């Protein structure tokens, strides 16, 4: 299988300078190299460069709604094609609001797929519930079909098709949500497992309940958008909204190696790291590393160990 | 429903200074605040004044006696005056030892209570069974029916009348068991999950296990005598007697939590925060913050979110 | 039932200075005292004194063979001494190539042990797979019958007889495996849990599956050799090969605990602290205080607390 790496230096999508430099810094820490070091094909298609749209007045709250509007659509097209020609897409972005792109470029090629989401927030306020004006919460409210039409046109989202329903999204990780939030999630009676369930559960049953939730019937593509304050704040602290007691780097590593041994892994996202928010060099080198393990993970890399098959090592 | 506060500045009952400043500490985080903002009805009843017993001599072993004695027959009546009222109390305190109090003064109300008692340790020790002369570890044993007559009397403990068998109380996150302590609840066949019956089970099963256990027959009022030293000192370094591999912060909230959803929640201590012992001004911020966090989690915030009903966000 | 305490203050297995400085440190933090407290006899035997091989040349790419296949037979030498007598050998010490001795001595007297390695390497890599000439990572190669041959002969290691087979040990906590190392123990169906495993089952079920898989058939003698670096860097920071989201703490204990249960604890290996490798006088008094304290737990203390038989504390 091939894989195909896509940088996407995007921060409009909220209110923190440096979330750009993500794929820099993750490309830095060897990704691209190790990733090839997997049993997949692998090929860097650059970062897109996003043409900054002059004047982009604030949507009533929503900010920069044209300039993500745009960016998005950009990589929502990228990610198609690659999509089309049957490669795996690995969107390394800036903020999550590039989300709404990799995923409706993803829909396009598999309108069949289902959305694992590992954030500590749903980022699913519409236009109308955000406090902030901020798109980065927004992204789940662009896609879900169940939102069409319950908020206004947005200024450069027009392009936009929600592709999924509720039906086919689980979150994981939950742990600052806002009332609209909750709200929305519990009348569209959208499936998750915020910390106190993983605590109950354990990651163990709640992949497993989340697969079968999401696959049970049939077995569709599998898109992974992980937020990297997904984890605690111990593991992944630049990031611009770190929200103490989430998900452990064991739980991180548990779940991205669970969704490898299913096979249906067609699109990844890796979001949020903020290489500019580290208190001490220590903080981004560990936030970065961490963000690269769960990539390799979704790729093969195992805990127990790999071993290059028709070998023998004796 | 509504939550009556109470604080109980006190710090006879051990041997460090500081706790008695907790209160202040809590309520400077904004715990009133913040609950006000919940679906309950907050009022402050503001921090008791305890009279110093001059020339509180040494009953053998046993500190203070009588300073501990008289706080705590002034809280015990402050509190059962508000269970009266059919209003919910929240003891904000010093030391552990209060907990005599905060109890007696509920089981006047509600004689078929159950406690469970998170903290790293049991405080069961008898005025005949301490090393130290420290009341902050002897709690339960001045309310255990079973312990009546196993010890001599207290100076100025004359007033308490062991309410609570050991067949209604459950220890949670125990660790550091004095030989004393373990004999009498190996004896009384006291529930309890030590933090090797949590790794085992997990705080999922454990804290069902304590429900059935405590509330399989009949449906009580349950009293949460949560000691901070309950949480690995990772959380709440700032406290008295700190115990590596304690409660996660999760797990922490987890317990709270399904509290909340029990309903059955009269009675709450949130104790030992000391200001005072933080390193660092950050180990109280976040000593502080977590403790206001299991607080407001009792009361109804979940880590999965909250709405408002009755109100269309959308 | 006896102790045996033996310091085996070697390096050469490995090459970061310090390790050999483990003992020492060990017992400083009172590691025999405490040990005395239980319900143990325990004899110290000191620190064995190992003869440097001068002119130790590289078979070629393994380094210091001849020192540590002597250092090693010198130890298995003084192991299988005190195990004949019936008493339970605790080796507290440098690298962990010293389990070779450890081992071997204890097959001696008991052949029909069974091996619990708790470390976050598997140690099997055979002089001809190893990156680097280090023994500290071959350990296993040298015990396993199945390994037998499958190498050339090693300058000092002749005297070793591979005595237990691929059947008969259990890892824990691996995370951290070589190409090599995994074709093996996937090619010689080794048991064992990496945390992957331990993540899905809980060290509760690990626990039990590793009990029933060793000792199901027939119950015969456990020999604990614990690599320090099989906990969380967290815990046990100072150590030559930290590996991130490692074994927390209780987990750590727990395990040591269900080991006691089972009364099969026959021999002890406390390897790798290095006291020189803490980044922070913390961060050593930490790795070394757990070393102890997963000591201690092997030997009866348990978190729930521990009372003298036939003393009436009331
Ligand atoms: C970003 C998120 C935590 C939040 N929903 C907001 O208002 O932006
Ligand atoms: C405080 C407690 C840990 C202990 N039982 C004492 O003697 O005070
Ligand atoms: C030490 C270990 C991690 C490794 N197998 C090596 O080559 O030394
Ligand atoms: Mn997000
Ligand atoms: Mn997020
Ligand atoms: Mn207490
Ligand atoms: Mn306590
Ligand atoms: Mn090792
Ligand atoms: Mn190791």
């Amino acid at each position: 299988k091939p894989i195909e790496i896509i940088g996407a230096p995007f921060s409009k999508g909220q209110p923190r300078g440096g979330v750009e430099k993500g794929p820099a810094a993750l490309r830095k820490a060897g990704l691209v190299e190790k990733l090839k070091e997997t049993e997949y094909n692998v090929r860097d298609h650059g970062d897109l460069a996003f043409v900054d749209v002059p004047n982009d007045s604030p949507f009533q709250i929503v900010k920069n709604p044209r300039s993500v509007g745009k960016a998005n659509e950009q990589l929502a097209a990228v990610v198609a094609e690659t999509q089309k020609n049957g490669t795996i897409s690995v969107v390394l972005g800036g903020d999550h609001s590039m989300a709404i792109g990799s995923i409706s470029g993803h829909a396009r090629v598999h309108p069949d797929l289902c959305v694992i989401w590992v954030d500590a927030h749903t980022d699913i306020n519409t236009p109308l519930t955000t406090s902030s004006g901020n798109l980065h919460g927004q992204p789940v409210a662009f896609l879900l079909k169940e939102l069409k039409g319950k908020f206004p046109d947005v200024p450069g989202f027009s392009w936009v098709t929600p592709c999924i329903s509720a039906k086919d999204i689980v979150y994981i990780g939950l742990r600052d949500v806002d009332p609209g939030e909750h709200y929305i999630i519990k009348t569209l009676g959208i499936k998750y497992f915020s910390m106190t369930e993983v605590d109950k559960l354990g990651i163990g049953k709640v992949m497993e309940e989340t697969f079968s939730y999401l696959l049970g019937r049939k077995k569709r593509p599998i898109h992974l958008s992980f937020d990297v304050d997904g984890l605690d704040p111990v593991f992944t602290p630049a990031t611009g909204t770190p929200v103490v007691g989430g998900l452990s780097y064991r739980e991180g590593l548990y779940i991205t190696e669970e969704i490898y041994k299913t096979g249906l892994l067609s699109g990844l996202d890796i979001m949020e790291v903020n290489p500019t928010l580290g208190k001490t060099p220590e903080e981004v080198t560990r936030t970065v590393n961490t963000a690269v393990a769960l990539t390799l993970s979704c790729f093969g890399t195992k805990r127990e160990g790999n071993h290059k098959p028709e070998t023998d090592y004796l």
